[PDB]
């Protein structure tokens, strides 16, 4: 795998050792043959992990997640996805990486993707070797893989909303249970539901991840309720998944707007990683997976292949050229390479309104497009009456930078700026000039 001009996918079964086992040995390799090395992790929880299974080894660890005193005697480097793309688009040197492993090789986070598509483009010029590291590569079409020892598949009707009656098998189950549900919304209601029955529920989501994962660990629990944030090497030890089998999508409508589409159904590669949460301990065969819909190819035109595009036209390569993306997830978009590429002032005010302003991507190209700079928020209040943010059914109110009280109104829509109360409360902060 280590040698130049080649990329390698490591489709081992869900719990197969890539972390834990192969890792370490393909990085004892990587260090004995001097291969300037980065490990790519989805989240600061997979990196943490990554800590224990290469303890001791060199390691640089370019994350807060570790505490490490490194000894500056370090050829491997090992930061998250969105670290990685984050520093290729900011004016800092990247080394030029020999050997490029990533963890999690699947996860559709634009970050994610733009990574991939400049990794895979380093190996097509023959400048260096790369590691996907995945049960489900690109292209996956096999909802139930191998397993460590045998699951219990059955296909049922799942709750998507609070019941009181019809779904015993529910509640009348005496182990631990991971619920993936399509939304932070659902997943408080059905959370709501599982409290007021008598159950102890912890809740997942990529903006409270490391927190509440923590808890899992740390306290007894009944249900984890999480969103598809822990289909990336998030492991529990459970003996049941619930999986509606259900995920919402982001839709660019007429190149003016984004939209949270469904829910409808998740990809084969989805179904697989939340199946693969269980089935993981040899010792503990029976463990149960209850799905509650089929599978389809949801991401062809879903909004992180076309803002993955925005990010490689923004990433330099070599002159004038652009990294595409990674061949096997090359056609879930229709986008022409350059085609998002921004001039340096506007190009640094988009990577701005993303590390700071925490804006989507598509958001972020529309504002720094348009020429307006980080901290001119009037956009936030100068859009069309249907653009209006709706709080508890009331337009959405904030006091601006200069102390006027005024309705969020946003020239640019994107449902994920008030998809839920946490991401409404930091778009308020952003449209009020807070960061
Ligand atoms: C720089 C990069 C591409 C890693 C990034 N950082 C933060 C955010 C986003 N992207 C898009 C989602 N919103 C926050």
């Amino acid at each position: 795998m280590l040698k130049k001009k080649q990329l390698t996918v490591l489709d081992l079964h869900p719990g197969a050792g890539k972390t834990r086992r192969v890792l370490p040995e393909i990085v004892r390799e990587a260090i004995k043959k001097r291969l300037r090395t980065v490990i790519l992790a989805p989240t600061r929880v997979v990196a943490a992990e990554m800590e224990e299974a290469l303890r001791g080894l060199p390691v640089r660890y370019m994350t807060t997640a570790v505490n490490v005193t490194h000894s500056g005697t370090e050829i491997v480097d090992l930061m998250c996805h969105a670290t990685f793309t984050s520093r290729l688009l900011q004016p800092i040197r990247v080394p030029n990486y020999n050997l490029n492993i990533m963890d999690e090789a699947h996860f559709t986070d634009p970050s994610s993707i733009a990574a991939r598509g400049y990794i895979s483009t380093r190996v097509e010029m023959g400048e260096a070797a790369a590691i996907f590291m995945t049960a489900t590569p690109p292209g996956t079409r096999d909802a139930f893989p191998d397993s460590n020892s045998p699951i219990m598949d059955t296909e049922v009707e799942v709750p998507e909303r609070a019941w009181s009656s019809g779904f015993d098998w529910v509640t009348d189950h005496s182990g631990k249970t991971v619920w993936f549900v399509p939304s932070v919304r659902n997943g408080n209601e059905i959370a709501a539901c599982l409290t007021k029955a008598g159950k102890r529920v912890i809740q997942l989501s990529r903006k409270t991840f490391e927190t509440e994962f923590q808890k899992t660990k740390n306290q007894e629990w009944d249900f984890v309720i999480t969103t598809d944030i822990s289909e990336m090497g998030a492991n529990f030890k459970a003996d049941r998944v619930i999986d509606s089998r259900r995920c919402l999508k982001p839709v660019i409508l007429d190149g003016e707007r984004v939209i949270l589409a469904g829910p409808m159904p998740v990809t084969h590669a989805s179904a697989a990683q939340r199946r693969g949460r269980i089935g993981r301990n040899p010792n503990k065969p029976g463990d149960e997976y209850m799905y509650g819909g089929g599978c389809a190819e949801t991401d062809e035109g879903h909004a992180h292949w076309l803002e993955a595009r925005m990010l490689l036209d923004n990433i330099y390569l070599q002159d004038g050229l652009i990294a595409s993306l990674y061949r096997p997830e090359a056609d879930k978009v229709a986008a022409i390479e350059g085609e998002f590429k921004l001039r340096t002032e506007q190009r640094k005010t988009f990577v701005e309104l993303m590390k700071r302003g925490d804006l989507p991507v598509w958001l972020a190209y529309q504002v720094a497009s348009a020429g307006i700079t980080y901290t001119d928020r009037r956009w936030c209040f100068d859009g069309t009456t249907n653009n209006t943010i709706m709080e508890d059914s009331v337009p959405a109110e904030v006091w601006t930078k200069y102390g006027e009280k005024r309705v969020l109104k946003p020239r640019w829509m994107d449902a994920r700026v008030c998809s839920d109360h946490a991401a409404l409360k930091s778009f308020k902060e952003f449209a009020a000039g807070k960061r």
